[PDB]
């Protein structure tokens, strides 16, 4: 079996390149980020453009979703994260403490934490409620590319041009684990059984690893990445494959267990930094960068 995704829309209104599409939780939902300093929200059913949100004075790296699909997270060149309200649009905190651009943030399964990576090279644990910054970990020797949470938040999994992965208790901040060649790895998440994680490396590779036993249990490839930090995806709805943009301007699209290639999407004219996958049907969103600057929503039957 091989997927048989098609466009079903393209959603334009950025006027820099898209940096992060992620969907709601609920499913109801696309948001992206953009270089141009907006966060944008989008029916993920139909496309249509629903509101801007602004506030950041630079531009966005990242966005990430509230288990609850009502707030939002977004990290900015302007060394802060901003806490929003989907509904109202309202900046409801500011989270200030990295000393240098705010590249990848998330939230925990309960969402009362935030986890964000920096240029600073730290990993910062923030309180939703507060807006507090509770730990600071000297994650990385490097800015860190990837962060996130594993099923129940008790993990997360950091990534670094440094070369190395690294997982964190999240309640202590004490590092279990590095994996670490090291070409500079450029994206990091766990499965969503939290067993295995997905780490890319800037040598056009994906790998899967097996969390508990430290190995490398797949290789991907065959795609183009060795410049930017794109993101890559388990999807769980139909067949079971990664999904992850690349830079020949192309939605790749793998077997997990058999690591072949089913299908590559063309459309973008630019490369694909981000790419999305839905929690509940099969759609795909991606986006691209500054010759580009349009999402896309794709659908297929598995
Ligand atoms: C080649 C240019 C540098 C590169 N850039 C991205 O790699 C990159 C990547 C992304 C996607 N991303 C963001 C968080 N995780 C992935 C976005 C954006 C983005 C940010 N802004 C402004 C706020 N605008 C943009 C967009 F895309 F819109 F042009 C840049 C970078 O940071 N690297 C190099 C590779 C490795 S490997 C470990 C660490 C690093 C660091």
């Amino acid at each position: 079996v091989k997927p048989n995704y098609a466009l079903k829309f393209t959603l334009a209104g950025h006027t820099k390149a898209v940096s992060s599409v992620k969907f709601s939780p609920n499913g109801e939902w696309l948001a992206s980020s953009s270089a141009d300093k907006l966060i944008k929200i989008w029916g993920a059913y139909d496309g249509k453009f629903e509101k801007t949100i602004s506030g950041h004075k630079l531009g966005i790296s990242d966005v990430a979703w509230s288990s609850d699909s009502n707030l939002l997270v977004s990290a900015s060149d302007d060394k802060t994260l901003k806490i929003w309200d989907v509904s109202s649009g309202k900046c409801l905190k500011t989270l200030k403490g990295h000393s240098n651009y705010v590249f990848c943030c998330n939230f925990n399964p309960q969402s009362n934490l935030i986890v964000s990576g920096s240029f600073d090279e730290s990993v910062r644990i923030w309180d939703v409620k507060t807006g507090k910054c509770l730990k600071t970990l000297p994650a990385h020797s490097d800015p860190v590319s990837a962060v996130h949470f594993n099923r129940d938040g008790s993990l997360i999994v950091s990534s670094s041009y440094d070369g190395l992965c690294r997982i964190w208790d999240t309640a202590s901040g004490q590092c279990l684990k590095t994996l670490i060649d090291n070409p500079p790895v450029s994206f990091v998440k766990f499965s969503p059984n939290g067993k295995y994680i997905l780490a890319a490396t800037l040598d056009n590779t994906l790998k899967l690893w097996d969390y508990s036993k430290g190995k490398c249990l797949k290789t991907y490839t065959g795609h183009k990445n060795e410049k930017y930090c794109i993101f890559a995806n388990f999807s769980v709805t139909g067949g079971k494959w990664i999904v992850s943009g690349s830079e020949d301007n192309l939605v790749y699209i793998w077997n997990l267990q058999t690591k072949e290639i089913v299908q590559k999407l063309q459309g973008h004219t630019d490369v694909v930094i981000s790419t999305a996958c839905h929690p509940t049907e099969n759609i795909i969103a991606s986006a691209a960068l500054e010759n580009d600057k349009t999402i896309k929503l794709w659908k297929s039957d598995c």
